């Protein structure tokens, strides 16, 4: 981790896509 940023946007940005579908995306409505 060292001069490159966007370099742990997967676990983030995956956790944060992941939570959203789910309250909603899950319910009855896929991504």
């Amino acid at each position: 981790m060292g001069i490159n940023t966007r370099e742990l946007f997967l676990n983030f940005t995956i956790v944060l896509i992941t939570v959203i579908l789910m309250w909603l995306l899950v319910r009855s409505y896929q991504y």
